[PDB]
């Protein structure tokens, strides 16, 4: 149809006049916090069931094929997650059965706590990767050595196999525990709005450092060198030329294994990720290269004849839960705060694609203290911190999964492969296990792929990105994200301090004020110079207004008032011995404003005062409700500043001035 | 006064195929970057002029109120920069004989450069301690140690003197020339941008702890309580708690010589305030109280005979420029960085809390130069750093004082009083000059009555102002303003991501679209339901721009759709066996006063569209007006269905809409 108004010019008073405002409902806090504290039953089967999720999708079970889905399922991730756990052992500095430790224990925690169906909580290489870096920090190989073995010249300070790998453990159980603890104060106290600020392009430049980061731990370890665990500033690029350097002592056999079995494995996870119409199940491609791993190391002593880097340290057993040390805490806060926010980010991502993939809800905080419960549990039993990977998720996913019964069932094949299972591993080189996890980097490392895409969209975005993956490398890892969110409200900051103002104006005979830098046939008030400023105006933006109100207006309200004073005093001395020529009114369209930050309307109570002496009226155009109460109560509307200077739209008071100007010459 | 607007609704593909655009102009640096200033000489005096701040009030001043009351204000501002050079020289490990040269070079070379009325450029009392801290540690406190004097069992190890101090001089003037070539070059680059970031409950809730650190380090000095030094994290609590814990040697006769004096001196000054229509000149005071303590301690003795504390090592005569060391400028220069970010901070901040009873708002680059040359004009004669007190900017303002000849008539009160008037003030008590800071400092002391004022006026800065208060009393002055600094950008992206989001509703038989929560008697049309978050949509609030739609709407388009495909397959397997929805039609976000997006924004704003999009409810949004359309078409929001169409130039077109289509 068409689109035609009429009605009298309601600037500010004439539209509060006959409007009866909606009074504020009664805040009664005593009576508030007693009418919110519930106590019916209702209440308290509602809050039991969010609690425990588990009591709502079992007894709506589809056993008959579901029980068939959920063993193959369950079997598939269970060898899945042994291999990722043994394999991700390494990046820890603890033993290997402490892996398969952290892929039993916190499944079990999670089947009764969580509210996700096909997340697969295990370990995670960033996370192993974390957690073996703040390990070595507060833990270095240096601190462990003893003097014995006869040596030549002085004492023989050799390596601390041994009592070293129990120290390793308490450090990752208290680590745990405080990570579970953080988790737990997070999602207790409905602190939830944290984890907003990390943005994707964050947690992208976070996850490609990181895969670097992993890929130059992984390399290391196949090349069986000894470094020195350089931790700090530059610690990867460090460790990278010492690598670098340490080429010499290596091991050919190793590092032949491992290049074949990466270019195996990439091929093979390629051959399947393109032709998926022709093989519907994806081949456990870890499986069958630990199995023939396994296979060639134990025809052959590779461990003497070839000097090859095997485990050989599974006991094959369980142990008694120990109680946590507790003290390190101090010193391990922030660490385990990063930790924390990184792993139940990249949780709610995997359980978003996941949950959007088959169409059924997650809920945040549910999954926070399940996170929190489950790495509370992993520590009393020597666990490291739990998560949920990517590549692990997708294997449950591909498999056929409906509910964390298959993770229950998951957890059999781990337990079948503690108590008795195990120790025919024992030849397995460490290499073939250093490799998986450089094969599941390609996820990570092809998202570098997205910086050409986001440089042709908005450029903030990529820079944020850039940042956050160059800073995340120098100053190493855990202080990079802090480094990152930091540097994301600094540029949301710089967002709101530079906007963007333009010259709107109107296009004949309409309503409707679109920008004048972006149009050429538009029409200009006589006179009046139109002006909008996004980015509310607060105590950073001000002198922006200011330079900004300069520019549209051509001159300077305080050195056109200078010349007046001068020119003034020029004329009361002459009878004694005997610029602003356009400009005539200012309409800022401050529409986009959502505060006011009453240290800014000091100075635009002040701009509106200097303008007044050099006779040029400063008004508003489409000022919020909410912002015209806050600065109402900020002391504005003096005796002088009346509510007629404001307005409702930006066509009334272009209207009003026309009004006025035919009115009064 | 009614109006005409008839025109046809303008969506945004109507309204762009009958218009035309203007093509951006990329301004390419190729051959634009001589464009600033390449041979017309307005541009070139401009910057001239500013850059030597003298040719603007000084040939401009008034001698009407300027004479007499730059001269009073001049001289107390005067004394308290002899006391305050006399004091800080010593806990700089350095020897008490440079303090009066702090106070009238720097001075010199400030009156020309730099446009900061108000301010007495000097010694400050908390980055005294940072120039003692890095000379005590790049420097042994015995040098040689001459083991000689014939001592009780083993050589007598005696400090050795002469050559130590002497180093001691050095190095501090090396550190004042370092601080000011960084002070100088910061300048280069022109980063003035960083004084915009201090709001002014940032420098109110920051010029008030420093006041009552500013009461607490003049506390221990007119009790005579030897105190241990200490700086970091609870400095202010550790001073404090040492007083009141050695207070037993305590002078009972300078007690209650500085507590006669504080009384009568604030006394006259509210007097003044009062009775300020019947003498036109303020008495001053400070050169009363001076004058007639110095005369009652020279016929008393109150130092060999009362032990009451006075100057008696006022120095003589000025000392020629001397080389500083450049090969010791790459260690100071690792501690020189933390220095000279302080020094600055401190200096700014007490010139933005008198630019809110004063219009005298300044600006950061030209300040950031006038501080920097004046430390290196102070450097070569082994000077201090060039900051400004607290306590000597609110004696000058708050007992008169124009503009900063007061500061140039300051330092010639010094320079007489180091060539002729030695011994004139030598048995200045060290308390009636040490006290009469407290009595202008109700200046700053009364500035917490804004408390309860910007608590009604704006919840949050009133939280900033008190944030920065009670955080600068624990971490102290150095890192009380950075950790406010972020404090308060803090708030600026919480008031950004949390806003004031409500459902808006037209008016009867007109085109206004306000807010329902606040009004009443509105109407809202079936089926159609209006939504503005009043925010921009990143990274942050994302979630958040989620729970306000489907808090507003009733339901959740996530719970329906599941539930709608769970029911769809319930009945699908009944018709092979045998055989909560709001009427709300569609949603409008009002998201008119969005000022920009970021890529996370633009994904999960598509989101929301392909949501309701199989919940068969259509959402349309509104006025986008320059930015924030364009950025959504760049980073790939419409690729098959979604088109512009379904955006709005007005918010009543978006109504009309959904009214005529159905």
């Amino acid at each position: 149809c068409s689109y035609t108004v009429s009605r009298p010019v309601y600037s500010e008073l004439a539209f509060q006049q006959q409007r009866e405002r909606r009074l504020p409902e009664r805040r009664t806090l005593r009576d508030s916090l007693a009418r919110s504290c519930s106590c019916s039953r209702k209440r308290a089967f509602g809050v039991v069931k969010t609690l425990l999720p588990i009591l709502d999708w079992l007894p709506k079970y589809r056993v008959k094929e579901w029980l068939l889905s959920d063993i193959i399922s369950g079997v598939s991730t269970g060898l899945v997650g042994t291999l990722q756990g043994m394999a991700y052992a390494l990046l820890a500095a603890v033993p290997v059965q402490f892996g398969l430790y952290s892929a039993f224990f916190p499944i079990l925690t999670y089947f009764v706590f969580g509210t996700s169906r096909h997340i697969s909580v295990g370990p995670f290489p960033v996370v192993s990767l974390m957690v073996g870096s703040v390990v070595l920090s507060m833990a270095p190989d240096d601190h462990f050595l003893v003097p014995s073995g006869n040596g030549s010249a002085l004492n023989s300070t050799t390596l601390d196999t041994g009592t070293r790998d129990a120290a390793r453990v308490l450090l990752a159980s208290t680590l745990t525990l405080l990570v579970g603890i953080i988790q737990l104060v997070f999602g207790g106290l409905q602190i939830g709005f944290i984890v907003r600020y990390l943005a994707d392009p964050l947690v992208g430049g976070f996850t490609t450092a990181a895969a670097f980061q992993v890929l130059v731990s992984q390399l290391k370890i196949v090349l069986n060198v000894s470094t020195k665990n350089y931790n700090g500033i530059l610690s990867i690029i460090y460790t990278l030329i010492e690598i670098f350097q340490n080429i010499g002592d290596t091991n050919i056999a190793d590092f032949i294994a491992g290049l074949l079995t990466i270019i195996v494995c990439m091929a093979v996870k390629e051959l399947n990720d393109r032709f998926k119409h022709r093989i519907p199940v994806p081949i456990p491609i870890e499986v069958i290269v630990t199995i023939i791993a396994t296979a060639i190391s134990y025809g052959a002593n590779l461990e003497k004849n070839y000097n090859a880097g095997i485990v050989k340290s599974i006991p094959s057993g369980f142990l008694p839960p120990v109680l946590p040390s507790v003290g390190l805490f101090s010193d391990m806060l922030a660490a385990s705060f990063s930790i924390a926010v990184v792993a139940y980010a990249i949780a709610v991502s995997v359980g978003k694609v996941y949950a959007t993939k088959h169409d059924y809800v997650i809920d945040g905080n549910q999954e926070f203290i399940a996170f929190g419960i489950s790495n509370v549990f992993s520590g009393f039993f020597s666990c490291f911190v739990a998560t949920t990977a990517l590549s692990r998720t997708a294997v449950q996913e591909s498999t056929g999964g409906k509910t964390q019964v298959a993770g229950l069932i998951s957890a059999v094949i781990v337990m079948v492969a503690i108590v008795a299972l195990g120790r025919l591993l024992e030849p397995l080189q460490k290499s073939v296990l250093a490799a998986v996890v450089i094969a599941n980097l390609k996820g990570m490392f092809m998202q570098v792929c997205d910086v050409p895409r986001l440089w042709k969209q908005n450029k903030t975005d990529a820079v944020i990105w850039v940042f956050t993956c160059i800073m995340s490398i120098i100053l190493g890892l855990d202080l990079g994200l802090l480094a990152g969110l930091l540097f994301a409200l600094l540029t949301v900051v710089l967002r709101v301090q530079f906007p963007s103002w333009n010259g709107l104006g109107s296009v004949p005979s309409t309503d409707i004020y679109k920008s004048i830098t972006h149009y050429k046939n538009l029409e200009e008030p006589e006179g009046v110079k139109i002006l909008r400023f996004s980015s509310p105006i607060f105590y950073g933006n001000v002198d922006g207004f200011k330079k900004c109100i300069n520019s549209t207006v051509g001159f300077d309200a305080i050195r056109v008032y200078n010349k007046r004073l001068k020119a003034l005093r020029r004329i009361q001395k002459l009878i004694k011995k005997g610029p602003k020529v356009p400009i005539h009114s200012l309409v800022l369209d401050c529409g986009a404003v959502s505060f006011l930050d009453v240290v800014g309307v000091r100075s635009l109570r002040m701009i509106v005062k200097e303008f007044q002496r050099i006779d040029v009226n400063v008004y508003f155009a489409l000022l919020q409700d909410d912002v015209l109460e806050k600065m109402e109560q900020c002391g504005f509307f003096d005796d002088n500043i009346r509510k007629d200077r404001f307005f409702l739209t930006v066509h009334d008071a272009i209207l009003h001035l026309q009004n006025q100007v035919k009115s009064r010459e």
